[PDB]
């Protein structure tokens, strides 16, 4: 149980979901993990659950200026799990302006500029792994998701720019695009949508956090070397049909 | 012999380029032809060669208020081509703010409610068809093309997402991905990259803008009756190797 | 007549698709070969398309009937590899026979015609190979599984012929359909078809002939930048 | 301990990617069986990986001796299809001896196999599938025509599989390694370069994601493709 050791760990959004379960299990592996969110009671608290040292930073990643703060609160990043995101939908007649716009502020913008700053700083130390959560919305058309799987796309795409520009100083950059999973959000907001996007996956059945989380593990950690500018789908089978 | 005659077309971004010969060939097919641009003296001397009474109407699609008002001008269409866009390059490390915004603004929010606007009228009449210009740097890494590739593959989900919600009513939608093609702008900014990217290329040599306009006239014209939600890849066999 | 001066062959061109596509291109100037096991069928399909349409016999499966074929039509600028058998069972259910048969027409049949065939396209300097492929290739549809590993073959067949020949001009691409209301469709697999459309953005089948557009496109000069891709002409299916 | 109780088959599992799987495994708490031709290399490998782990010898050409193979392990939790060719030739010079060959091994074995082994995953209501793909069945390289649609034909055997058997629980994916130190590899290349890594891999590179998509880690990844290829896919 020591696979991380010696590595520090940023997870964004990582006081809910699976945010928090990724960092949960960095922790576990001997890694000192850092959790970022909004409400700072809320993070404060996520970090105790998850013990082993872990501690939270306040930051909006839709404000330029909290991001760049997050960055010089942790100069010396080994992993980097872009996990903070909203995901509200809307038929494209429904859309309005400034849902378009802080859905592409927080989803796209925040963790472009925060691996502007974090990666410049595993390319110097010659070692790194980033992984970026997208969506199953991002490559299949599901109604009522336009904007949102729009963002996720446009992560997709950055994964594989990243990977060709820091590849050969050894620094891997890898997405996972999950399916319907069990979350605080997903039981609020869309409780029959995760249950009807899951009548259709092959595995028939929403996931648990812990079950996405594993696969960021897998990427996070050097047991994917060799793994860089992919797509791990952990959607029980969504994709595939 | 004129496969669009009785249809009324709206290119953006058509007085140069891929665009004005998307345009051109709609309008010798019968079609009646709308081009855009933001320079009004290029866009009527591009109107003037086209002929067959084709008309040009000034907006900027980088400003909600311009796209609105293009919208009102053109009400009515059956064919759109989304064809408008900018591409400069920079590392990530180099890319600045104020350029990753105006990217964003221009190749994909003002194409968003465009669509948002025109789309309503496809869908009341029953019929229409779609044509986004995409990218080969959003489906594979070019370092330097992070934030374009990324606008690029936002568009290409939601090509997706709106097959699957003005399918029902019967209207198409599809991209064009072009590789390197010889334009005004690629031949002033970019002309050793498209050589570059040509050498890779199975076919070994970049494209005439008309090649690409094949596609597009093909995805918007009856032929394609069947053929929605895809992508169409006109790139000399870049995606392929 | 955009066609003119040009020879095409068609396999399968006396059903379904490929009559359609055979037609399609004999109206637009080309000389037109189709192909198919039947004598009876290839010289009433020859009759319907007109335009000096001739059809030779010729059966897939076996090599020296290919070997025969590519020799009585050594000279061809478009090659549209069509023919192609569908039957379905489960992975539990397939048998050792019909899983060599699927393979011995669907891939083996194609992949040596392509090799007499564009050596000449190569030498040329110019040629159009188009590869009928499906959507159970890039889905997982059960009851497919080895009719779809034929055509993912036949995909991936694509890509590195399109890296082989792609230096002396000739273009390689595929054309992935929908459920298409062929004969074959009808009397086997009628609800099939009708079940998978359900579940497509334009919630409908199609007209062989909207398959054959597509094969048109990718065919003619119109698609001179278009190689190593895959077309998909399937209502939507691929994206949902 | 996380693979205590299952019992894991893996073609082509005495030298290579392969050994390297089945090595993973067994120090993970699977009964591990491994199968091959060479009868010598196999009894060797087994004792090399150790924690019981033993050898079926088995071709895949043959449906017989497949078939003999089911029967000897028809008890599978893990299926690891991993034995495999890649010959090169053009098209132009490709020989239709060598191009059944290809077919038989890699694509009918494997087939066959499955359709065996996947009856009791079924009825048990769990078990894993991991098919061996490689990247030249989604990128076109000069050469490899017959190699790469072998393989992309298991990538969509894949897909068909996890929709007919995840209806009961089993998971079925793929991995898709790039350039691999492996001894095979080593004589034919002799004396990469284009990949976002710029190096090959080590075999326990490729075997790492083996695992990862065998074990329960992967509860919830089905009908899926994990590329371990150095960045080639996305180049
Ligand atoms: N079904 C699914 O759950 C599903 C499926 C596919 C993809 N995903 C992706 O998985 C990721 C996490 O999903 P989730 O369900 O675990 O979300 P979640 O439970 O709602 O938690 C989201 C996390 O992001 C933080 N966050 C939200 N807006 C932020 C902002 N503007 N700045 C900084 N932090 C912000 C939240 O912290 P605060 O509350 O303090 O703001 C929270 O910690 C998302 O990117 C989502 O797109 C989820
Ligand atoms: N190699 C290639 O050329 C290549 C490759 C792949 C994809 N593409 C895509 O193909 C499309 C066209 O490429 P291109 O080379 O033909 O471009 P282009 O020659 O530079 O022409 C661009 C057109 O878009 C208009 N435009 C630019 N910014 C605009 C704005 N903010 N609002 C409204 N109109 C605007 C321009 O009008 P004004 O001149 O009046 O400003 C012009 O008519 C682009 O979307 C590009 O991403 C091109
Ligand atoms: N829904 C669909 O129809 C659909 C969907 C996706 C893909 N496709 C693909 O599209 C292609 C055509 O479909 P289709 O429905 O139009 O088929 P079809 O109507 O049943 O006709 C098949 C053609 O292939 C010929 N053929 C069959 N086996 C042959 C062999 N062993 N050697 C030589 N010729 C042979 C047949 O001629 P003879 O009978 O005289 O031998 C016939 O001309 C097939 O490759 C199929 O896989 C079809
Ligand atoms: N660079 C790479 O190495 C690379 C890259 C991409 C994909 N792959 C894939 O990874 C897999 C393993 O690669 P590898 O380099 O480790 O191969 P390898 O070292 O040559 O080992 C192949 C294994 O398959 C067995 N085998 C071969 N033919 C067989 C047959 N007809 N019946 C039964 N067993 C048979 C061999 O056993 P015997 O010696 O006893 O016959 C051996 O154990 C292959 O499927 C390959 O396609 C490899």
């Amino acid at each position: 149980h020591m696979e991380l050791e010696g590595l520090t760990a940023l997870v964004t959004g990582g006081t809910s979901g699976i945010g928090l379960e990724s960092a949960r299990l960095m922790a576990a592996e001997g890694a000192d993990v850092v959790i970022t969110g909004r409400d700072a009671q809320r993070g404060e608290q996520a970090a105790a659950d998850i013990g082993h040292g872990a501690r939270f930073v306040q930051a909006d990643l839709g404000d330029l200026d909290s991001v760049a703060d997050l960055a010089a609160q942790a100069p010396d990043v080994d992993i980097l799990v872009n996990n903070a995101g909203i995901y509200p939908q809307a038929s494209t007649f429904d859309q309005d302006v400034a849902g378009f716009q802080q859905l592409f502020d927080t989803n796209v913008r925040g963790t472009y500029f925060l691996v502007a700053a974090a990666a410049k700083g595993m390319v110097a130390r010659g070692h790194g792994s980033i992984v970026n959560i997208t969506t199953l919305a991002a490559h299949k058309g599901f109604p009522g998701t336009s904007v949102y799987g729009a963002t996720k796309a446009a992560l997709e795409s950055l994964t594989r720019t990243w990977a060709a520009e820091f590849g050969a100083n050894g620094v891997r950059v890898n997405s996972v695009s999950p399916g319907p999973t069990r979350t605080p959000t997903t039981l609020e907001q869309l409780g029959d949508f995760i249950d009807d996007v899951a009548a259709g996956l092959p595995l028939r059945r929403t996931a648990a956090p812990e079950e996405i989380a594993q696969a960021v593990l897998f990427l996070a950690s050097p047991r994917a070397s060799f793994v860089t500018g992919s797509t791990l789908y952990v959607d029980g089978g969504g994709y595939a049909v």
